[PDB]
């Protein structure tokens, strides 16, 4: 329609996504927990 400068955000926070539940995987144990790393 016109202006939409979202998905330049929308991108990264994907991004930063992932490394929340990275984080959440290493704190239940990492490696050492049971089920696989998030990625």
């Amino acid at each position: 329609h016109g202006e939409g400068t979202f998905t330049s955000d929308l991108s990264k926070q994907m991004e930063e996504e992932a490394v929340r539940l990275f984080i959440e995987w290493l704190k239940n144990g990492g490696p050492s927990s049971g089920a696989p790393p998030p990625s």
